[PDB]
């Protein structure tokens, strides 16, 4: 059936990945991405055009972002510390539109997130410090990129948080999700 | 010309590529890969089907590798310490056969080497613990994979070290580079 579990979320179009390791903490290897593996569980083919990597302090809040020009899948991962990650579905006609899934990533548990066109992603920072990758099917570009904001009372996310979050101007500014346009 | 700093190696399609950083050590951006620059940059299309990420303690050499069939391109990098990493050229009628070139890379200084179909492959650990990944052109398969020893007198790599290497029994008895079967 496989060689890296995925699981379909609440909403099934969102899938977690996890992959075999060999080896333990002294000394481990493990696929990160297999194509074969990754076109099966998500049952069309995927290119990947870019991959991003970042590092963010505790507590740093970055989303609810998605671009409706150049629209994009994304696969995602924490390499370094731990991440609470989020996924809004936006597609028009949805069965689960405006509902949202969360899952905690790290380097540690090695899980990953698919998030496909047509999504809103956030994420948390948990961990002292985080450092988070993804693969994405087109390039993240700016001025196509819009926002809602994190703690939207309608999706009403459930970050795992004491404190408030650190966010950029623009999150902070982000779009209310009654106000938000969303994917044709 | 760029947005990522890409330069030909002592082997021209040998390829160290720089990310361009946004932000500082508290908080920052890179493009890992970007599907464009790369292309552009070692002159033809590519297709990375696989991504493995390994985790090693200081001195571990894992070296040299290489697929006959199911050759392999291999685009490398250190997201935690420090490895130095090899490529030698073993292509056919090959004006650099049997050189070898060398890279520090790290988590620092965030650089990569694309080391293409032809090439055998090592790296050291350097620091305290390496993670090492990389995205290949094909999936790796232990059944076709080949070694040449790591110290090979012949090639007379010159590692970055004060210490002998740990390897595995199946790098100790790699072959020598005199008796290597290398790439049509």
């Amino acid at each position: 059936s496989m060689a890296m579990k995925a699981t379909r979320l609440a909403i099934p179009d969102v899938i977690l990945f996890e992959p075999r390791v060999f080896g333990d903490d002294r000394g481990f290897f493990f696929e990160s991405y297999n194509q074969r593996a990754f076109e099966e569980a998500c049952g069309h083919p995927v290119s990947f055009v870019q991959d991003n990597h970042s590092r963010s302090a505790r507590g740093v809040l970055r989303g609810l972002h998605y671009q409706i020009r150049q629209a994009q899948g994304k696969l995602v991962r924490a390499t370094l510390g731990e991440v609470f990650d989020v996924a809004v579905d936006l597609r028009r006609g949805s069965p689960t539109f405006g509902q949202w899934v969360g899952e905690r990533l790290s380097a540690e548990n090695k899980r990953q997130m698919w998030i496909p066109a047509g999504f809103a992603h956030g994420f948390v920072v948990l961990s002292e410090y985080a450092e988070f990758l993804y693969k994405t099917t087109d390039f993240w570009a700016p001025e196509h990129e819009r926002c809602i904001v994190w703690n939207d009372p309608e999706l009403k996310i459930d970050w795992p948080l004491q404190d408030a979050p650190l966010l950029s101007e623009k999150d902070r500014q982000g779009k209310a999700f009654a106000d938000a346009d969303c994917f044709p």
